[PDB]
């Protein structure tokens, strides 16, 4: 019964990706499964189990990791539905774990757009930088919408626990890197900022 539980688990991602909902609750679901999935491929493996009916059973750290990564989703995104946030549309990417993990770390994030930064006053020394408009970060005072932007120093997000921009990543960090002189400036939207380090 674990070989159709599997079977189960997979089908359900696969279902629910086919699918692609907005709905919160559909993400827990789908996270739910790959929790079960990977927990009954890590336990196959630590019997010895190397192929489950049709399917190999990945390295057993591989297996634990995934399952891991599925619990912190689902127990994160369970603790969201009962917030103010729950009701909000949210797609399988802003609930994709590369989304939770992108910066800053450990947070479900909207509305993407890219920040792009020139160092030497050259045009092709540029890079750039994907920034989410909304943040939901779980404080001690469970979650909150937090908004991110850029300017001359980094990308930062405010909220109001410690009013003022908390940094996440410092531009003078990226010119060290990407610049000869030091300088740069960055394109948010449709402010231009300058920097030095």
């Amino acid at each position: 019964t674990a070989c159709e539980r599997l079977h189960v688990a997979q089908e359900t991602q696969m279902q629910l990706i086919e699918k692609s909902s907005d709905k919160l609750q559909d993400h827990i679901l789908y996270w739910t499964a790959v929790r079960t999935e990977n927990t009954l491929l890590y336990a196959a493996r630590k019997k010895g189990v190397t192929v489950l009916g049709h399917c190999r059973v990945p390295h057993s750290v591989v297996c634990q990791e995934r399952a891991k990564q599925a619990i912190e989703m689902q127990l994160s995104l369970q603790e969201l539905s009962k917030t103010e946030f729950g009701d909000e549309p949210w797609s399988l990417l802003d609930t994709s774990w590369d989304r939770y993990m992108s910066e800053p770390k450990r947070c479900f994030k909207k509305g993407a757009r890219v920040v792009e930064v020139e160092f030497d006053g050259n045009a092709s020394n540029t890079n750039w930088y994907t920034v989410y408009s909304n943040l939901y970060m779980r404080t001690e005072d469970g979650w909150q919408l937090a908004k991110a932007g850029a300017d001359g120093t980094g990308l930062y997000y405010c909220t109001m626990a410690g009013a003022g921009r908390i940094y996440y990543s410092a531009f003078g960090d990226e010119a060290a890197r990407f610049s000869t002189t030091g300088h740069y400036s960055v394109r948010d939207q449709d402010r231009v900022y300058a920097g030095v380090s």
